[PDB]
């Protein structure tokens, strides 16, 4: 589930890139 997890990650730092990562 490479795949999945990789999408999961490029949102996650999306996220971060606005709100942070804490």
């Amino acid at each position: 589930m490479e795949f999945v997890a990789k999408l999961f990650k490029f949102f996650k730092d999306l996220l971060g890139k606005f709100l942070g990562n804490n």
